Formats: structure tokens, sequence, C-alpha cells
């Protein structure tokens, strides 16, 4: 590359693995959305949130993949391993499954950035934490408020509340 | 008829068997409408509901008519039955026993295409397959859904909020 | 029935009578609806004339179900019997069936007049006044004027005359 | 053709020989306008009609060459035979002429459909069915409608009848 | 499932296998797209209408798991792998392996729809053929005509010529 | 015809025989737009420009079987002969081809001028002055431009542009 400037094969490296930790939570999310599309779970709102948050890791994996480019590095791509489970239980099980995986993402990004930080590579720790880490964090906050409520809730016409009522 | 080509006696009776069966699928909605229309049961969105698809059952007979009429038969009309009861209990009661007969419809259509299919009938297999199975398809997951939702929050108020919700 | 004041149940069962009347009418303009619609006598606009007068009886059928729940009775459906023809003719033929057959009916609905006359039930007698009686007198006279001009025109070039334009 | 794939030869010729069909239709066609729109016959809107009919036969059969072109065949064009009579007598003699050349049509349709089931291709069958067989049903039953109308209304003052009002 | 009927379970267990399929096509879609982004590369509408690809191949995938909730089947999701090759050459072995894939893809939906016809499943055959063969047929055309067209233009600067001008 | 005035028979026959003519050349036209329509030649402003060269070709014919409807005289059609290739080369030889093909019919429409001057025709020496000559004339005068382009951009890359720019 006549760009690559600054730009270490450790960083490199990084960088890919996290594009493949958001394919991953991806295709976790888009299970997750097709379990509750079921017709003996029925529950479209919730079915229709986490298409779309399946939607969003999917845009963070390519803009990854653009940075990556863009510094002059080389995108390798891995294989996606299908999600944990086929069926994920009532809707609190759901969510708190939901919650741990943005926890691990976020364990993953910070790695990353202490390790750009650690070869000294300002514009990608910059990049990190512009675009993805304070993402995180209220992607966190808005699981676990999730969860509190469901937890208020209970099941049954709670439930059905819950998916009326929370997503409009 | 001097347009008449390509269309056998069988299928033109199956034809007439299968706008008998709508017509009785009418009927048996529109029973089921003024239940939910009296005042000692007062669910109004339900009631306006199978009024819609007791309207949507009249439109399915009377464009197999029409088809009738354009392949060169003839239509025989026969005696419409009453349906099989006057009250149909509660709401869980009623979505479960209109789910069979969603089903018993779809298993006479079925019949009905492999009648088709063996008298080698392209234009009315292809009719068949684009108008109404589907469409039946369709209106079984519709009301599956229904019967798991209204499992879900139970009597009461939960089917209060099941006839102010769902049909919004 | 927490509502049911002054409603004797001769009064409900001439009602239940009535419905079942409605609904046999409407099913006999739907057989001579898709009878102008074959191809070997290819009169639209007649068939589009007979088509809304079923669309009418029907509604004169559910508003008669409709004034039976405010009451506080009870709707009992019974069979809806075939027509008497499957073809009916000429264009003159099928008009003078259709007067007759509204005279039918208004000797009906003079009759369960009288009854709730008899019963003292001011309210049904004026419903009846006011939604029925004059409808059915216009429907007559407008019958009677059609079959007029049929005999006047002819058959052949009048007939074909009638059905362009006397519908638009 | 590098797109070729699970496209026999019998099933490209036969594509080529409803090419021709739909081609001679088209002549024949303008034959027919070409004749009412002489001085001493003087039906300008049945001519009308069938330059439209004209327009319409030559649009199948360009559609049949890109579908040619589409699945990696190749189009083979033959000469085009003029058509049976130079005049086509009174307007009820026409219109029974067009009624046997679409009936034909029709015919020649359903032995390709036939053939392209016999070789097991899908996409083909389905393209037939979706865009010819339809159409085709509908425009016998609309040809078999105007020749009852014709016989109807009768000759002279009822033919000039049919002309000013059958096509507004 | 209560939804559930004629839907017997190899055909399930086929309609997720091309569920995968979908899925690491559009996964090799964008392994190309970001390919044609390098800096040393630098051919961005050739790379924007792989992205598009990629995006197409996604909603193949879901409206495929979509129509298995509806028959009442379950999602079984697999493993995704990577693909063949992490760079892809010219642009015309990009384009000519891209044909190669689509055939491929064609040939899995001409089994699928083989197996749903030998289990006598009309639903699904009519689905398969109104939403993939047509656009299947036609994607296969479209790249043909791509590589057609980068053999006429050359390498250089008709490949500069190419990328600016085929995609406005 | 009660029309007919100053129309000899021999013009009649020439009209005719110029109708033939034009329909021929419509149908090479024909040909050709779907050679270009190839998944290997891949040349869709080519195509699109020959199709509409039919479309002209089959208007003059039209015009023409007006103009002797017009004078009373009486049109006779004979058969369309097959174009004389299937497959037409390249981009030049089809234009060369083309060309030649338009100085043939100017040369035929030069010598119906004559016999129609020859027979001291005024009418119809104006009719083809006015709409034939001098649109033959532009014809032939675009077509050698553009053999004198084709010459001049070369094959390949120059061909591309060509089929990109000149029509738009
Ligand atoms: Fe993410
Ligand atoms: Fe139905
Ligand atoms: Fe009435
Ligand atoms: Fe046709
Ligand atoms: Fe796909
Ligand atoms: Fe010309």
């Amino acid at each position: 590359s006549l760009a690559r400037q600054n730009y270490h094969s450790e960083v490199e490296a990084a960088v890919n693995k996290q594009i493949n930790i958001e394919l991953y939570a991806s295709y976790v999310y888009l299970s997750m959305s097709f379990y509750f599309d079921r017709d003996d779970v029925a529950l479209p709102n919730i079915a229709k949130f986490f298409k779309e948050q399946s939607d969003e890791e999917r845009e963070h994996a390519t803009e990854l993949m653009r940075v990556q480019n863009l510094r002059g590095g080389r995108v390798v791509l891995q294989d996606i391993q299908k999600p944990e489970n086929d069926e994920w239980g009532t809707a609190l099980k759901a969510f708190e499954a939901a919650l741990a995986l943005e926890k691990f993402n976020n364990e993953s990004l910070l790695k990353l950035h202490s390790t750009a930080g650690n070869h000294n590579d300002a514009h990608l720790t910059d990049f990190i934490e512009e675009k993805y880490l304070d993402e995180q964090v209220k992607s966190i906050n808005e699981f676990a408020r999730m969860v509190a409520n469901l937890k208020r809730v209970g099941p049954g016409v709670g439930e059905y509340v819950f998916d009326k009522e929370h997503f409009s």
C-alpha cells in the first residue's frame, strides 16, 4: 500500500478479530429475531427490534472493514460460528442473554482500544472512542433497563403490554 | 358455450363444490360477528374483525363464480347450511373454532388443486395457486398467532386489553 | 340481558324470520347477477345492477340482526334455501320475477309491522316504518318501471339499448 | 452462451414456433383492421379495435423473443404467411373468424406449456402461465361476448349502434 | 405448531439448507465488495455494486426464514463458511467467479423446487417459482452481459471507462 | 368505390408492392434488434435503436395502407419473407447492411413516384414527396454518418464508447 503509515501489524490483526466478533453478534441477533417471529411465540415488536439490532451489528462490521482499507491494511475474513441456542426461552431470558453478549462485545472493544494505545496509534484510538465505545455504553444501558422492566411486569399480560407499549 | 376449451366436467363440479364451501364459511363468520356484538359480551373490535372476515369469504365465493363463467362452465348453487353453534363461548374458544374452519377450507382447496392438476388444466391450477393458496396460508398463520396471544393474556383484563390493542 | 324491556318473545321470533327472508332474497339476486354474466347472455350493466341489489339485501339482513342485539334479543339463524331457478330466461322474465320477489318481501314486512303493533312495541314499529317500508315501496316502483320499459323496447336491439342506457 | 442452464433444444424450437404463430396472428388482425376502414364498410371503432389487437399480438411475439434471449437460446425467424382472406364479410363473420383464431392460438400455447412441463423446465412453465394463458382465456371470453351481442342486435341499425356504443 | 398442514420434514430440511446457501453467497459478495475498495485497486462503482448484491442475498435468506416460520417449520442455522479467496484478481476474473456462483445457486434452487414438487407441496413450489427462479435467471443474464462487455473493453482505460459508465 | 376518381390500376398495384417492401424492412430491423440483445453481444442502445427503426417502418406501411383506402383502392397483402441473415456480425457490418437496405428502399420509392407521375396522379406524387422522400434522404444520411463514426472508433473500447454515447 502506498498509503500505509504508522500502522503496525498487531493492530491490523486485532481489527480483523473485531470484525469477526461483530459479524457473530449480528448472526445471534438474527436468530433471536426469528425465534420471536414463531407462531407459538408471536411477539412481533420484539422480533422487529432484534432485526434492527442485527442490521446495526452488520453496519459496525462494515465500518471496521472500511477503516481497515482506509489505513492501508488488508481485510482477512474467517468463518462465522452459529449461535449457541436455537430457541431462547421467555422474553426475560432472551434479553438477559443479549445483555451478556453486549458486555462481551464491550470487553473486546476495550481490549482493541488498549492494543491501539500501546502501539501509539492516535488515529485509531480516536476512531474507536468516537464511533464504538459510547454507542456500546448506551446499548448496555438500554438492555439493562429493558431487563428491569421485564422483571417488573412479570409473565403473561405484562409481557403482552410490554410488547405493545415499549417500542412505540 | 362458444368459449369452452380444455375444461372438463369434473373440474366444473369441483368448482361448484368450492363455491358452496366459501359461502358456508362466510355465514359462520357472520354468526360469530353478531355473537360478539351482544350486550352481555361486548367486545366490539373482535365483532368488527369477524364482520370483515365474513365479507372476505363472500368475495372469495364471487371470484370463483366469475372464473366459472370465464371458462364457459355453468354455476349451480346449493343450500347454505346454518352454523353449528348459536353461541361461541369465550374469545379463545371462538378463535380456536375459526382456526379449525380455516384448516378445513385449506384442505378443500388443496383437493380442488389436485383435481385440476390431474385433469391437466394449467390455467385453473395457476389461478388457484395465485389467488387462494397463499392467502389461505397467511390466514391460518394469523389465527394461530391470535390463539397464542389469547392463551398468553388469560381471561378478564387480558381479554379487554387484547380487544383494545390487537386490531388497531 | 340487562337491557331488555318491553320486548316480547313473539316479536323476537318474527324478527328472526324476517332475517332469513332478507338473506334468501340476497342469494336470489346473486344467482340472477351471475346468470347475466354468462358469455352467451352478455348484458353487463344488468349483471352489475343485480350484484348491487344482492349487496343491499345483505345490508338489510345485517341491520335487522343489529336491532335484535340492540333490544336484548338473541339472533337465531336458519338454513338459506337455494333459488328456484338456475337460469332466468329473457331480461323481461327476470325483471318480472324480481318484481314478484319484492312484493313477497313487502307482504312479509307488513306482517312483521302488524305483529309489532299488536304487541304495543312503539320503538320497533317506528324502526320498521323509518327503515324498511318506504325503501320497499320505492324498490317495487323502480322494478315496475323497468318492466314497463322492457315491454316497450322489445327484444333484440331494444334490449341492447336498454342495457347501454338505463343504468348510466 | 455463458448463461444457458437447464434449457433443452426441443423447448427452444417450440419457442421459435410460437413466435411465428404470434406474428401471423398480428398480420391477420392488421388485415381485418384495414378491411373495416374501407369507404364502403365504414365502421371506424371496429377498425381501431382490430388495430389495437394487431399491436398486442406483435408485443406478445417480441416478449417471446426476449425470453428466448434471456435463457440463452437463439431466435430463428421464418416467413410470415399472408392471411386467408382479403375481405371479411359482415361484422359477425369477422368476429367469429377472430374467435376461431384466438382458440387456435390457445391450443398452440397449451402445447408449448406441455412440452416445457415434460422437459422439467420450471421457469418457462411459470413464465407461460403468468404471461400468456390467463390473457388468452380473457381474450377468448371477450370475443365470445362480442359474438353474442352481434347476434343480438342484428344487421343494419343494430350494427351501427354496436359500433358507436361497445368500444367507448 | 397449530398452523402446520401439508408440510413434510424433508421439505423443511431442504429450506434450511437453502438458507445457509444464500447466507454464504452474501458473505462472498461482501468479500468482493471490499476487495474492490482497496487503495491499490480503486474501482468504487464496482465495489458499490457488490455491496448491493450482498444486501440482496441477505434479503433472500431472510425471506426464506420468514416462509419457514409461516408454514410452521423451525429454522435451524449452521456455520457460514469463509469465502474461497481473499483477493479476486482483475475485474474480469471477479465477474466470472460471480457468474459461476450465481449458476451454483440456481442449481440448488432447482433442486429445492424438485423436492417440493415431489412431496406435492403446491404452495411452496408456487412461492419458489414466483420469488426466486425468475430473479435468478435475470441475475445470471446480467452477469453474463457484464462478462461480455469486460471482454470487449480490455484492460486499462477500458476498465476505467467500464467502471465510470456501466452503473450510472 | 363511390370515392374513386383519377386513380388507375397500375398505381394501385405499385402502392401494394411498396406496402410489402416496407413490411419486409420492418422485419429485418426486428431481426437486427434482437441480434444485438444477445448475451454474448450485449450492446443495448444499438438494440433499442433498431427496435425503434422497426416500429417506424411498420408505421410507413400502415400509412400507405391508409392512403390506399383513402383513394378508393383495395389493399392486397402478400407473404413477408424472412431476413437474409440470422446473425449480423460486428456493429460496422450491421450498419453497412442497414445502409444498403435504406438505399434499396429509396430506389423503390423513386420508382413508385415515377409511375404516379407518368399516370398524371398529382395527389399521390405530392403525398409521396411530402411524406416519404425527404424522410428517406435523412435516414440514408444518418446511417452514413454512423458508418463513418464506427470506422473512426475501431473495434473494442471504441465500440463500447459508441454504444454509450451516440444515442443519448
Ligand atoms: Fe456492535
Ligand atoms: Fe375463503
Ligand atoms: Fe330487503
Ligand atoms: Fe397472442
Ligand atoms: Fe440469492
Ligand atoms: Fe420505410
